């Protein structure tokens, strides 16, 4: 059995929807943000949520499940593309970048719900070509469409990236997914080998590495003293396997999987000073600054949708207790 449920969270219009298993709130005017996301069983809340309306747009990217269009960092906010030129706003001024793209602080319509016995689905979208200001920066006729579809125990979340314009454009997309996880007692795992180099600004140089803890990274960690901001290689193209991050609740026995499809080359981990009591494991298409790499798509991920193609790419949090 399952429902939707018009609500208001924190005086914005929202959705409520779910089954017996699951229960998630998506904020459409809030850039589309998954920002609950309850395990119904056990009665626990998965998502960071904010405490008033002032603290999520204080920082929209830190709440919930915040879309990253494209996702992370662009030094300058410049690239090229195919000879032309192209400058995003520097929202990010002492590192000097465009940070995290278009869509996690713009208002999204419902497009479609669907209810049966396979689960229930909320659809939303936005159409860039109806942003005056992200049209200056990105003059392309970029939709994005999220399918959010709860069965059984597992959120099931796609983005639909469509060119209806008249020219190619590269894209990648990321999310800043935002779990509560408490330092001391909660474990986290994630299929990544290598990470990528950085700067003092958060940009690759190039370069991999390898991860020194990785066995311990694969098996399941804790994360007391260890401050992350990192740029991890899946190792799904390399060895095959899953693609995945794991974190492990140690008082409830609640496992989350977020699995994440063969786009997903990369994660971003992020946990402030580790005292904030969040984990954001955050799956990306392409790598922080990859339109600024002379590096192969296979490795950086980058894609481009030529005039009236569409691509989708697949990620999903399943909540299992053992
Ligand atoms: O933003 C345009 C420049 O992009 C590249 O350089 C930046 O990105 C590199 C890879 O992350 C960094 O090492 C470098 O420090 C950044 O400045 C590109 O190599 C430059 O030619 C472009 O002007």
């Amino acid at each position: 059995a399952n429902f939707i449920e018009k609500i208001t969270y924190l005086g914005t219009p929202a959705i409520k929807a779910g089954n017996e298993h699951l229960e998630m709130i998506v904020v459409p005017e809030w850039g589309s943000n998954v920002i609950s996301l309850v395990d119904k069983t056990t009665n626990v809340q998965l998502l960071r949520e904010p405490e008033t309306a002032e603290s999520f747009h204080d920082t929209p990217t830190l709440y919930g499940i915040p879309i990253l269009f494209p996702p992370n960092r662009i030094s300058d906010g410049t690239f090229s593309f195919r000879g032309r030129t192209y400058h995003f706003d520097i929202n990010e001024k002492d590192k000097h970048n465009h940070l995290h793209g278009f869509l996690y602080h713009e208002k999204w319509n419902v497009v479609t719900t669907k209810q049966t016995d396979e689960g229930v689905i909320v659809e939303t979208e936005i159409d860039l070509s109806e942003l005056p200001h992200v049209q200056k920066q990105f003059p392309h006729h970029a939709v994005v469409r999220m399918t959010y579809t709860i069965k059984e125990n597992t959120l099931f979340k796609h983005a639909t990236v469509m060119n209806k314009g008249k020219e190619a454009f590269p894209w990648g997309i990321g999310y800043h997914t935002t779990f509560i996880f408490p330092a001391e007692s909660s474990l986290f795992s994630l299929t990544a080998d290598q990470q990528w180099e950085l700067d003092e600004r958060l940009l690759p140089t190039g370069k991999l590495m390898d991860v020194p803890y990785k066995e311990a990274l694969h098996e399941g960690m804790d994360l007391r003293h260890k401050q992350l901001d990192d740029v991890f290689l899946s190792s799904y193209q390399k060895r095959g396997g899953e693609n995945q991050a794991v974190i492990y609740h140690q008082h409830a026995h609640i496992s989350i999987i977020y699995k994440a499809d063969e786009q997903f080359k990369h994660w971003v981990v992020y946990n402030a000073d580790g005292k904030q009591g969040y984990l954001c494991p955050e799956p990306y298409t392409w790598v922080t600054n990859a339109v600024n790499l002379d590096l192969p798509s296979s490795l950086t991920g980058l894609q481009v949708l030529e005039p009236g193609e569409e691509t989708t790419a697949k990620s999903s949090i399943t909540i299992e207790l053992n």
